[PDB]
């Protein structure tokens, strides 16, 4: 959590805020698991701007057993890429086997993304594609 004062703060520098708020409040409003995370990063070799991320973890059931595959997004002011990049989040002990999507960077290489084109495409649905797909086949995996 960060407020709204705080979170706001955060997204201050974001041209897309009121955007970007909005995306979120219904990301969260519609899960209750994705949380706002704010991270900077310099740029070129210098340069630094303030770019947030969404953490979460998402109810990946499959042959009746229960899995919590988590998921990182990155948003941005305008620029470059208007829409935001979704990512799957290695962790430690799990693993990454990649996935239809899921490169080995963890990135969505999803047809409707590269050729997202709103608002036909949305993060909403972004989620749900996977809670399919992820709910068919587990790109996190972790059996050597």
């Amino acid at each position: 959590a960060v407020s709204e004062s705080q979170l706001k703060k955060m997204v201050s520098k974001y041209k897309y805020r009121d955007l970007t708020v909005r995306e979120t409040v219904n990301v969260i409003t519609l899960y209750k698991d994705l949380k706002p995370v704010l991270d900077s990063y310099v740029f070129n070799d210098g340069s630094s701007r303030e770019l947030m991320n969404l953490t979460g973890t998402i109810p990946v059931p499959y042959r009746g057993n229960t899995y919590n595959i988590p998921i990182c997004l990155w948003l941005l002011d305008t620029y470059p890429y208007n829409p935001p990049i979704c990512f799957v989040k290695p962790t430690s002990s799990m693993t990454i086997k990649t996935g239809k999507h899921v490169d080995a960077n963890g990135k969505i290489y999803l047809p409707y993304l590269h050729e997202w084109k709103h608002p036909q495409s949305d993060l909403l649905g972004l989620i749900q594609v996977m809670i399919v797909v992820f709910g068919d086949e587990p790109p996190v995996f972790s059996r050597p």
